[PDB]
């Protein structure tokens, strides 16, 4: 149990040749580095090269047997050790020190962090004059970036075909394509070791470097960032592509959505939150059926819900959750409105209930469904706001049930500006309030939005499916200042609220 390391190997190569006799290796692979370093020497010590690559293997190129392994092991790794001792140097077990290497227990936590690009990080590479364009005057996306060409028989830069390297490279070696982790250490580090060379700002070389959360805290974040340019919409036609053999169980039920894809990307981190396996349609494998390409989560999962950050209204979700409009929303039991669903089921501008029907929608170019959906944007209503403040009581007396305190001063204009203030300019609030009393409606519940909201009583304290007067009042009052975080009066203070007899 000592301190937490970012650099931890276990070596145990040979357990696929059959069962080990003794524990595997641990190694420790940035306390290496820098004693290597140190030695004045390098990575070509323990590497070896074929081609100009480097191998991430130790002293070999294949794994051609289990005692060719223990040999390249026993010889080189004490042979070192063997050497620093035989100098008074600083070094790691000898020879006979067996379960020092073997070890089953060694005392060293891990600190190993997953590492990614972010919207800043990315564009720290795109922007840097230290990789340079390839294949294009300006861009130097193919120095990074590429897909198979099946006529080429080669891996080619395409040109709009960038991808997260998790879109191809993943947990093991799938046919040609390494797995996640080797292509990572192929191509990130040999190119940061090649810049580094000719001593220009680079990337990090050490394991703690890349995966250490400590060294992932100091990396340099740039906030001005240009859109991505890889030839993606900027409007969506979202549609409900049944699939493959799909019964007619599978045909599209509800009207299509027009997405804004340019205003949805200036507020995401990157493209991977919502292209979590691949940037392509959603349809390409979350069709109305279901593929086994995407596990037969169906259509209607993959865009409501509730808990993905990949879903529609899972996304939208968490944003209510923020102490802005919790207040209201978790208040509020969802109407699933058909006016709600029409926030986003739109209908289609040009082709008209018996084109669809058919596949006018669904037969489109990318170019033609971009314009049918700048259209259903362009044309949804506009943000209907409140109603005007002054036709509202300024403060409210709440004292239908006074008795141990007076009636409550309530200052409801007051509140309601604030509230309004909270969200300001938020574009979810702004489309997704629909009438000009939605907002009336966080406390006004169950009513229809309106200038003219009923008493509390009109409904609470007189079936046990909901609370009393006084505790409808604590409840909703308390857990909006709850959840919007106002200690402004405290649960607590009974007088503030109400004062005594
Ligand atoms: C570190 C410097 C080591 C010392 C000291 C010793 N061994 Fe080792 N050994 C080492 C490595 C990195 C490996 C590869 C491990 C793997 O599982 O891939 C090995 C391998 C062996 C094996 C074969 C694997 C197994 O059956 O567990 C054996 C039997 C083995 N080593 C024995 C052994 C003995 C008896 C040692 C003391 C004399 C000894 N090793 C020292 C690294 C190191
Ligand atoms: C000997 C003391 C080493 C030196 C010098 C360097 N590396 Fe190494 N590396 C070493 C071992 C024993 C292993 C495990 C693989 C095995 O065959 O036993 C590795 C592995 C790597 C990896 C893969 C890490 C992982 O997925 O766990 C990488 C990316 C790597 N090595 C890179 C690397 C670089 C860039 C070096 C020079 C700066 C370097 N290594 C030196 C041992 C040794
Ligand atoms: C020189 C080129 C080395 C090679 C090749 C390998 N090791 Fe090493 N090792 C080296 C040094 C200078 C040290 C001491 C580092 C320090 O800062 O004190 C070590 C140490 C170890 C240890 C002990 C780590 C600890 O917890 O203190 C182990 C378990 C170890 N070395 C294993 C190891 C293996 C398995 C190697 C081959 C794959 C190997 N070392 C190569 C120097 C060198
Ligand atoms: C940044 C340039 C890195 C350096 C330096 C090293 N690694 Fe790494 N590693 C890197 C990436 C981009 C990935 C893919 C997954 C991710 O975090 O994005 C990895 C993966 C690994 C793993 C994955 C194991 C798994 O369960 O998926 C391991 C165990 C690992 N890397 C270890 C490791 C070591 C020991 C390194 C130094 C020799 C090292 N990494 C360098 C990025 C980078
Ligand atoms: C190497 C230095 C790169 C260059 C030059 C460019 N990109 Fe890249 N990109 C790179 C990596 C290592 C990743 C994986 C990110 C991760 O954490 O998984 C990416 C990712 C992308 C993506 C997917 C976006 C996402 O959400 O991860 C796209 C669409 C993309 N890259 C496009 C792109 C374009 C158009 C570039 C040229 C201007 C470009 N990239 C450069 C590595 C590198
Ligand atoms: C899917 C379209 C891919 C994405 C996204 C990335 N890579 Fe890839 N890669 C892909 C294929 C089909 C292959 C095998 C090519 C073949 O020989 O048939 C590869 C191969 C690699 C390799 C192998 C070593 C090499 O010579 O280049 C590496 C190191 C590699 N890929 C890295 C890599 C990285 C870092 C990526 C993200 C930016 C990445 N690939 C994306 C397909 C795809
Ligand atoms: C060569 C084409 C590269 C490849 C492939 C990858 N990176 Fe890189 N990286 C490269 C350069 C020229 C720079 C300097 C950028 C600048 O600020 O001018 C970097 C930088 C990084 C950093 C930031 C390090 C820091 O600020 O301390 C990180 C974390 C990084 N690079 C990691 C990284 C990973 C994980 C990669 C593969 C997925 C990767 N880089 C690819 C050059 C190149
Ligand atoms: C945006 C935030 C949405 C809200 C609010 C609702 N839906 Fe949705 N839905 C959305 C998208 C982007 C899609 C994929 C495109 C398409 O039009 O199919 C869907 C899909 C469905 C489906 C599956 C397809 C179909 O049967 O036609 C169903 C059954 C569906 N939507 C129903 C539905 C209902 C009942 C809603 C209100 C409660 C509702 N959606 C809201 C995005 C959004
Ligand atoms: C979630 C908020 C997303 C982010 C961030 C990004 N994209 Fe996206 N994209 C998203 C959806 C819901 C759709 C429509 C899917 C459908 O089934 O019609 C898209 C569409 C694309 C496309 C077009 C795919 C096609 O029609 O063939 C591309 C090329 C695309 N997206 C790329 C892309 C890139 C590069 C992003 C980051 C820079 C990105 N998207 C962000 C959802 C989201
Ligand atoms: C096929 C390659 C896919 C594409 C294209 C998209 N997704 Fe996907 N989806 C896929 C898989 C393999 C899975 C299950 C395993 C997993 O990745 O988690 C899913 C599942 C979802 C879900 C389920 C909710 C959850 O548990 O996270 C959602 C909400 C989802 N997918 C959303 C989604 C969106 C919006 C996409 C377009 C940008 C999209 N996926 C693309 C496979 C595939
Ligand atoms: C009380 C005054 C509210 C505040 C503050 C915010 N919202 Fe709200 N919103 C309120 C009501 C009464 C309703 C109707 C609920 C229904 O299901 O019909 C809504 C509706 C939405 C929706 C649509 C449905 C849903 O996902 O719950 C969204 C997406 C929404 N509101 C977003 C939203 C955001 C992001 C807010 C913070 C800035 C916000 N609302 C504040 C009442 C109130
Ligand atoms: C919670 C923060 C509220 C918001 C937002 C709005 N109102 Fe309200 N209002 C609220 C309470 C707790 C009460 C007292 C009702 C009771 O039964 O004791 C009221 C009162 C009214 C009234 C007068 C009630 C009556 O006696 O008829 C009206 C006309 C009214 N509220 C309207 C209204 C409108 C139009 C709103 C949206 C802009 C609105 N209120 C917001 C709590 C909250
Ligand atoms: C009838 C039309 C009602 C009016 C007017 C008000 N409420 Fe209500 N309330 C009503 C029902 C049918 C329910 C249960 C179902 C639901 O939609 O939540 C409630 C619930 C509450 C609760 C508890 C919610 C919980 O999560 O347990 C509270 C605290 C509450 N109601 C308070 C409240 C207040 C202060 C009102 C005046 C503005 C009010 N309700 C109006 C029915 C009706
Ligand atoms: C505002 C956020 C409040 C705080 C803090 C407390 N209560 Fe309250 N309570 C509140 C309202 C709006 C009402 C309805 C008042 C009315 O007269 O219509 C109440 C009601 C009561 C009652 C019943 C009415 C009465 O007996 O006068 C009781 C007994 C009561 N509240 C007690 C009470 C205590 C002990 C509190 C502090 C611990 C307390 N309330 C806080 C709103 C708010």
């Amino acid at each position: 149990p000592g301190e937490k390391r970012a650099d931890l190997i276990e070596i145990g190569a040979m357990e696929r040749f059959g069962k080990l006799d003794l524990p595997k290796v641990a190694f420790r692979h940035d306390q290496h580095t820098t004693a290597v370093t140190g030695m004045g020497k390098d990575c070509a010590a323990c590497h070896k090269s074929k081609d100009g690559k480097m191998s991430l293997k130790f002293m070999r190129l294949d794994d051609n047997s289990a005692a060719e392994l223990k040999e390249i092991y026993h010889a080189n790794c004490i042979g070192c050790h063997t050497d620093l001792a035989k100098a008074g140097k600083k070094t790691g077990p000898q020879d006979g020190e067996c379960r020092s290497c073997h070890n089953p227990k060694p005392s060293a936590a891990s600190s190993w962090k997953e590492i990614g690009f972010d919207k800043s990080l990315h564009y720290r590479h795109v922007a840097s004059k230290a990789i340079k364009p390839v294949g294009d005057p300006q861009k130097n996306c193919g120095a990074c970036h590429h897909v198979y060409d099946e006529a080429s028989k080669k891996l080619v830069w395409g040109k709009n075909k960038e991808d997260s390297c998790r879109a191809c490279h993943g947990e093991k070696p799938v046919d040609k394509r390494p797995a996640l982790d080797t292509a990572a250490h192929t191509a990130c580090i040999s190119c940061h070791m090649d810049v580094a060379k000719t001593k220009a700002e680079t990337g990090p070389v050490n394991c703690a470097g890349c995966h250490a959360p400590e060294a992932q805290a100091k990396f340099k974040v740039v906030r001005e960032v240009p859109r991505l340019d890889r030839g993606q919409p900027d409007a969506a036609l979202i549609l409900p592509v049944p699939g493959k053999d799909a019964p007619r169980e599978m045909k599209g039920t509800m009207k299509p959505v027009a997405f804004d894809h340019k205003a949805h990307e200036a507020k995401a981190n990157d493209c991977r939150t919502c292209h979590h396996v691949r940037i392509d349609t959603c349809t390409a494998c979350h069709t109305v059926n279901g593929t086994a390409d995407s596990k037969f989560v169906q259509l209607e999962k993959a865009m409501h819900q509730p808990d993905s950050m990949r879903s529609c209204v899972g996304c939208h979700n968490t944003r209510v959750q923020q102490p802005t409009c919790a207040g209201c929303h978790g208040f509020i039991k969802p109407t699933k409105s058909d006016a709600q669903c029409g926030v986003c089921h739109v209908a289609a501008p040009g082709f008209d209930a018996k084109q669809v029907e058919a596949g006018a929608l669904l037969n489109l170019k990318a170019e033609q469904r971009s314009q049918v959906a700048a259209s259903m944007l362009s044309a949804r209503p506009q943000p209907k706001g409140t109603f005007d403040l002054n036709d509202i009581p300024e403060k409210v007396v709440i004292g239908s049930i006074a008795k141990e305190y007076q009636p409550s001063e309530f200052p409801h204009r007051k509140i309601v500006k604030t509230l309004i203030a909270g969200i300001g300019e938020d574009k979810l609030a702004a489309t997704f309030h629909i009438e000009k009393g939605t907002l009336c409606q966080g406390c006004h519940h169950n009513s229809p939005a309106s200038l003219t909201p009923p008493k509390c009583a009109s409904c609470h304290g007189k079936r046990g499916d909901r609370p009393g007067l006084k505790a409808a009042y604590h409840q909703q009052c308390m857990g909006c200042h709850d959840r919007m975080k106002i200690e402004k009066p405290a649960n607590t203070a009974c007088v503030d609220c109400h004062k005594e007899r």
